[PDB]
């Protein structure tokens, strides 16, 4: 019941907006947006949890922290200690950004990404083991300022006002090769794996299939397992335990619907009853802990039946591309098995998701005024995303060793392939076609603000550069 280093946590605070109590998790995307914001869940629907998870890298005494800055395993957190929080997706560190604001930082160097933990009452004192459930205050080592909730909109910053934070645990040490919540994986049949159709399909990407060939290597076949409760969501998964199954790139949720049936659904419409599935050992008729709990489901070695909780219907096929359905009896061979996605692929599918949504928002903004002359564009965000993606696809230096280059090239081609198979080229291309409708920046300003026009030439050059980087090699 104590926080150890290498544990995964989310930072929660509490607020009562519109006469309603809500728990707010610190969140940031990283790529395209360094600034942190608060992912709110009230009591009603699944949240964007992936970008909330932080990892306790280190917990240091101020003497030991001072030595590390001056110079070039699962420790317990003690009050008074300084910590380093690594963003699970972005891989960047939670830090105090100058001009002071709170967001993600590339480098762990300096004191900007370090935070001291202090007791929130007389119940705890310095040198005491930090306990799960405790309220805390966090102090920026760089600016001696409080991690603090701000208020129409609800923001995060670093002011001299105090805010009480919970470090709600997600996960801790697990049994090797066991399925935990929040894991990104593939569900395998018989080869065939569960997926939605490729980008730009007549599907609208709403339908679910069993499909073989090369999908087993594509982003569209990846899913995130999400248990209903936010606390200890990264714990061992158990047979019969309710969970939501999220498509990573689409951000939609496997669901049962009254009219459509088994489909994928918008997060906003992910009602618990429609969205709740569980793994069954068998098709027979048929107490929550606060820890990792017992290890029940093994990657690859475990054959699982998938059931919809509310209706008891089995995930089966209609009957190499096959339509996945929910059925009362299903088939003798409905048993799937699970394989864990590795991190690079996992990270990439999320970047795709963030990037798709951002550029679509940008495109939707452009159509808003195409015909009309005389909803602000995400100029700052689009620019940053572009530059990040350029650096993400940047090819290895010729100075690097040949042996390492081959490996770095194969990774690059693989990253590139994933974005490609998800319709990223068409996406970049459409931004360019829309923008090129305008002959000059001045022409652009006629339909968009002159303020936006100041970055018009920059966005296009960056878009082109991305295009080259997606294709190159």
């Amino acid at each position: 019941q104590f926080l150890r280093t290498d544990d995964e946590v989310v930072l929660q605070c509490s607020a009562t907006v519109l006469k309603e109590q809500l728990k707010l998790r610190l969140a940031a995307e990283g790529f395209g947006n360094r600034l942190c914001f608060l992912e709110p869940t009230s009591n009603n629907v699944p949240p964007d949890l992936a970008i909330c998870c932080f990892t306790l890298e280190q917990s240091l005494s101020v003497r030991a922290l001072q030595e590390m800055l001056a110079n070039t395993g699962h420790r317990t957190l003690l009050y008074g200690h300084a910590i380093l929080l690594r963003h699970a997706h972005s891989r960047m560190y939670l830090s105090c950004l100058t001009t002071f604001d709170v967001g993600l930082q590339e480098d762990a160097t300096g004191e900007a990404c370090w935070w001291t933990m202090h007791p929130a009452s007389k119940q705890r004192s310095e040198g005491e083991k930090v306990r799960v459930g405790d309220d805390l205050i966090l102090v920026s080592v760089s600016s001696e300022r409080y991690l603090h909730l701000s208020t129409g909109e609800l923001q995060v910053d670093a002011s001299f006002m105090q805010t009480l934070w919970n470090m709600n645990p997600i996960c801790s040490c697990c049994e090797e090769g066991y399925v935990t919540g929040g894991h990104v994986l593939r569900l395998f049949h018989g080869d065939e794996c569960l997926t939605i159709s490729a980008a730009d399909s007549d599907d609208q990407r709403r339908l679910v299939y069993y499909e073989g060939g090369a999908v087993c290597t594509h982003a569209r076949s990846l899913w995130r397992l999400e248990p209903l409760r936010i606390s200890w969501s990264g714990s061992h998964l158990r047979w019969g335990q309710p969970l939501r199954i999220r498509h990573v790139t689409t951000g939609r949720y496997l669901a049962l619907t009254e009219d459509q049936g088994l489909v994928v659904v918008d997060a906003c419409k992910a009602h618990t009853k429609a969205t709740s599935f569980c793994f069954r050992v068998s098709k027979e008729k048929l107490r929550d802990v606060e820890g990792m709990g017992p290890p029940e489901i093994k990657y690859g070695e475990s054959l699982c039946f998938v059931q919809h909780v509310a209706s008891g219907l089995w995930l089966t096929y209609a009957a190499l591309k096959k339509k996945a359905i929910l059925h009362q009896e299903g088939h003798m061979d409905d048993a799937l098995f699970l394989t864990r996605c590795q991190q690079e692929e996992s990270q990439a599918a999320r970047m795709i998701h963030s990037t798709a949504g951002l550029y679509n928002q940008f495109i939707k903004g452009l159509d808003s005024f195409s015909g009309k002359p005389r909803p602000a564009l995400p100029i700052e965000a689009v620019i940053l995303s572009l530059q990040d993606l350029i650096g993400y696809f940047e090819p290895p230096s010729e100075e690097l060793q040949h042996e390492e280059k081959q490996s770095k090239l194969r990774s690059l081609r693989n990253r590139q392939s994933l974005f490609q198979e998800e319709g990223m080229l068409s996406l970049v291309l459409n931004c360019i076609d829309r923008l090129n409708v305008y002959t000059t920046a001045a022409h652009f300003a006629e339909y968009a603000g002159e303020e936006a026009a100041e970055s018009w030439k920059e966005i296009v050059n960056l878009l082109y550069e991305l295009l080259a980087s997606l294709i190159r090699g």
